[PDB]
DNA sequence: ACTCTGCCTCAAGACGGT
DNA sequence: TGAGGCAGAGT
DNA sequence: ACCGTCC
């Protein structure tokens, strides 16, 4: 994530945000950050503070959400490809070590809530410790295969590979809630694309070209601004927030020039600042090759889906069968069968 | 006045019968 | 892998 | 649309 970027764009670059009705997206392809989607389901899909599960004690909240949300998108003619995280970049090792502290610190506090018979504090440290395991990813990949929905393994950060799929024109936008994708150069970011029937927030498109235009920056200058706002890969400058960062970038263009012209006593920079390495990461990240795999939306395997979701994971057979039928019908409406010449 | 930091909290999905 | 709200301090 | 329920 980029600290405050969403608010900054709304304040100084409003024309980069465009809203459209769900009906206008029939036939459009999008890339989804699968790991983020799983994380959201593990936190939100709960009954009595506990994730859904089968009698064997196996979590099914992530399968619940991925099954029904994916079908809803396809019913609206939206064809998603799910991108799974790979090995994180080394620059993130600092941010991850921090996530270990707040995790061990959150573990340090879950017991005192349970021991003292806490009421609603147990459910808080529970959610705080949610983490997507490789079993979660493998089960979702398994589900998507049976649903006929394509997925991809990113070599590193999924958001970077999503951005690369948009750049190559293999999907229209990266559908996620983190502004990371824009810093990785995604031409289009889409927010609030759940295709739910609730419909509370409007579908928002963030267009990078409009952002660069209203801020008067090129991409490398935009990346330096995001570094000054605050990223996951390096430190920012204390006392430099969104208002001053924009002014400094617009005036000095680069972080290097900002340092040379900054007053060490007023605004000292971090010691051994890795802004140059984070700069290279955002602009030239390790990403999948968009030309390798041709994305295909295939017929779902209904009977295997029943065996897996119902027989093993104990979903309602009526609901799963109904869902598979809706998915097959919606794919037939939005997708052309393969042709040979 | 404007700006930034560090606290606080609050939320975080979807189906289907009504 | 948050977003606002608020008080207090720096500019 | 609300809300009990999903697993
Ligand atoms: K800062
Ligand atoms: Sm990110
Ligand atoms: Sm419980
Ligand atoms: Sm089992
Ligand atoms: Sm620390
Ligand atoms: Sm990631
Ligand atoms: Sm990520
Ligand atoms: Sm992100
Ligand atoms: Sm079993």
């Amino acid at each position: 994530g980029i600290q405050g970027l969403a608010k900054l764009i709304a304040d100084v670059a409003p024309s980069a945000i465009r809203e459209n009705d769900i009906k206008s997206y029939f036939g459009r392809k999008v890339a989804i950050d699968a790991s983020m989607s799983i994380y959201q389901f593990l936190i939100a899909v709960r009954q009595g503070g506990d994730v859904l599960q089968n009698e064997e004690g196996e979590t099914t909240s992530h399968l619940m959400g991925m099954f029904y949300r994916t079908i809803r998108m396809m019913e609206n003619g939206i064809k998603p490809v799910y991108v799974f995280d790979g090995k994180p970049p080394q620059l993130k090792s600092g941010e991850l070590a921090k996530r270990s502290e707040r995790r061990a610190e959150a573990e340090k506090q879950l017991q005192q809530a349970q021991a003292a018979g806490a009421e609603q504090e147990v459910e808080k440290f529970t959610k705080r410790l949610v983490k997507v395991t490789k079993q979660h990813n493998d089960e979702c990949k398994h589900l998507l295969s049976l649903m006929g929905i394509p997925y991809l393994d990113a070599p590193s950060e999924a958001e970077a590979s999503c951005a690369a799929l948009v750049k190559a024109g293999k999907v229209y936008a990266a559908a996620t809630e983190d502004m990371d994708c824009l810093t990785f150069g995604s031409p289009v970011l889409m927010r609030h694309l759940t295709a739910s029937e609730a419909k509370k927030l409007p579908i928002q498109e963030f267009h990078l070209s409009r952002i660069l235009q209203e801020l008067g920056l090129n991409q490398e200058q935009f990346v330096d601004l995001c570094i000054l706002l605050g990223s996951n890969y390096c430190e920012s400058i204390r006392g430099i927030g969104p208002k001053r960062a924009v002014d400094l970038i617009q005036k000095h263009k680069s972080i290097e020039e900002i340092v040379r012209r900054l007053d060490p006593n007023k605004y000292p920079v971090p010691e051994n600042w890795l802004h140059k390495e984070a700069h290279q990461l955002f602009l030239e990240p390790e990403v999948l090759d968009p030309e390798s795999v041709e994305l295909k939306w295939s017929e779902p395997n209904e009977e295997e889906l029943i065996k897996f979701m119902c027989g093993e994971k104990q979903f309602s057979e009526e609901r799963i069968r109904s869902g598979v039928k809706r998915l097959s019908k919606s794919r037939q409406g939005s997708t052309l069968e393969v042709l040979f010449q």
